[PDB]
């Protein structure tokens, strides 16, 4: 199966769940509950305290999610290529690196670009993102917008802290949008970065297409159960 | 109870158990049946990527779990002053340094001592620990002997492929008993790394104490249940 048709495929999911803002000794009956609500994405970031000072979990943390999970695999790391052989020897699906991690940024879209896994019974080459920082300009995605399949816009930077306007974050994804032209079809564009109920509605209220948007401790903020009804309900 | 005291009663348990060495979707079961089985020493390895390869999680690992598990975190990072701090807020009792991280390791100690947490439903000094590799010399831990608590010794360098012989950390216990004296009883000598039964047969196999032994993969392949049956039929 290739890249593009597996694409397609995930575009009929919206929610990109970081699972690891539940409760830890809850992890299987927040995965059920997804699955029972028909998600199957699940978001991890990979952060070593390098890129910023975030430092959450390495591969370890993905490696006993179901493989009929798709795993969403954000890095915000020193070491890309190291860390990406890990995530993928664990079952990550997409793998995201750092467009400002640049020291091996190309060297390690190099190496993804030749890893197969297996999402639910079959075998798909390991999807490719770059996620932008706010401040990033788009513009540096030129020389690999060819080769990547996900673009991630961070709606804060972790360098930081800082959360920035959600005005421009949707207009950056205009950007992204105009540069791929004909070939969007081929990519994923997602938003990261704290997401709330209400940056949720203002994107989607956007008519720009967002394929996912990705779930932080909001979504496990009261019970999941209650959150994702909410969800379906306004967004 | 005073730091010295909970030292004592820490001495009564046996293991302590790398937790998240359990299937990430089973831990809550997995605490269950420790707690049945009378152990609730818990084992982290904060691992950064930096220290070594070794790229575990963040102070995020030990805080779903309860507190009244003691919980004893192993540091093998770049930056041990923050990281304490994390781990610390989030309830380590237990903070266990790389001696090989020379930069911070005194002042870490030092934030450390200031330290305070909660064990059961009482209030005690946050324990210190110094770990070394097995090439680091014992000699290095003298200016420190007096300010920790435990002194951890890994069967195992991260940092590299070396296929270090066991009988060489008895050794190194050894060495660490002789420069104590008098002081070993106020202090825990645990080891860790790579553990399995016929390690522990070993390393139990007496003579020179050693508190704590620090489980691996090995208590988690095949049943937790059926392995500590197993440890407790043979150690304890
Ligand atoms: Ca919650
Ligand atoms: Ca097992
Ligand atoms: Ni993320
Ligand atoms: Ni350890």
């Amino acid at each position: 199966m290739s890249k593009l048709s597996l694409i397609q495929q995930l575009k009929q999911q919206k929610l990109s769940v970081g699972i690891l803002s539940a409760n830890w000794l809850q992890l299987n009956e927040e995965v059920t509950t997804l699955l029972e609500n028909q998600i199957n994405v699940l978001h991890f970031d990979i952060a070593d305290g390098q890129f910023s000072s975030l430092f959450t979990v390495g591969a370890i943390g993905i490696k006993y999610f179901p493989t009929h999970c798709f795993k969403d695999v954000h890095l915000m790391v020193r070491n890309q290529l190291e860390v990406a052989k890990a995530v993928v020897a664990n079952g990550a699906n997409l793998v995201t690196l750092q467009l400002e991690q640049y020291h091996d940024f190309a060297l390690t879209i190099e190496w993804l670009a030749k890893q197969k896994t297996t999402y639910a019974n079959q075998v798909y080459p390991v999807l490719i993102g770059a996620c932008l920082c706010p401040e990033t300009p788009i513009s540096e995605l030129e020389p690999y917008l060819d080769q990547i399949d996900v673009i991630q816009l961070l709606t804060l930077d972790p360098r930081n802290g800082t959360k920035y306007p959600s005005e421009l974050i949707l207009d950056r994804v205009i950007q992204v949008e105009k540069r791929l032209g004909n070939r969007r079809v081929e990519k994923l564009i997602n938003i990261d970065g704290s997401m709330t109920l209400e940056l949720a509605k203002y994107f989607k209220q956007g008519t720009h297409q967002i394929d996912w948007l990705v779930s932080g401790s909001a979504l496990f903020s009261g019970e999941l159960k209650t959150n994702l009804k909410v969800w379906k309900s306004s967004i």
